């Protein structure tokens, strides 16, 4: 049975952006910030759209090492090496209108 | 009818976890890095469970005002007056 819930959101707040983190409990509905960090940036890029979670599979491995890979091109963090994608890894489709 | 995607990884990388934000275009196949930004936490809490999108309506927009009047008690940003939550909305659940 249901213990509770973990919330992440995108919280303006006095005009800029916070990732808020949100524990839950399903039987009090008590609730507790985690965290809240900011400012972050906007998710997405351009167009819009829904989002969707997706597996963390192959696929989306390959992603985060291309991602690795782009990021060295940089080079804002030093040299980095690719050790996993984890959960949640969120998709956006964007339809032509 | 398709543009593209984008995309929202966390990523750890020589074992710091970043956020990576991608997109991909439909017709061409080609993928572009957006942003790439961290060290970030890891979302969530301890524990594991199934992640879901959810709407951004009443309930979530009084999650966003949970969080900044409680954030507002520590101050580490100074006193924030809630605005509101955007897309995309995440939620986790945690079996007993
Ligand atoms: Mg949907």
């Amino acid at each position: 049975e249901i213990k509770g819930y973990e919330y992440q959101l995108y919280v303006y707040a006095s005009d800029k952006l916070f990732r808020a983190d949100i524990s839950e409990d399903y039987k009090t509905r008590g609730r507790k910030l985690l965290r809240f960090n900011g400012p972050v940036p906007p998710p997405g890029g351009s167009g819009g759209g829904e989002w969707e979670i997706i597996d963390i599979g192959p696929f989306t491995q390959n992603l985060g090492k291309f991602a690795v890979d782009e990021e060295n091109k940089i080079g804002q963090y030093g040299r980095l090496t690719f050790n996993k994608v984890i959960r949640p890894c969120m998709k956006k489709t964007i339809y032509e209108n």
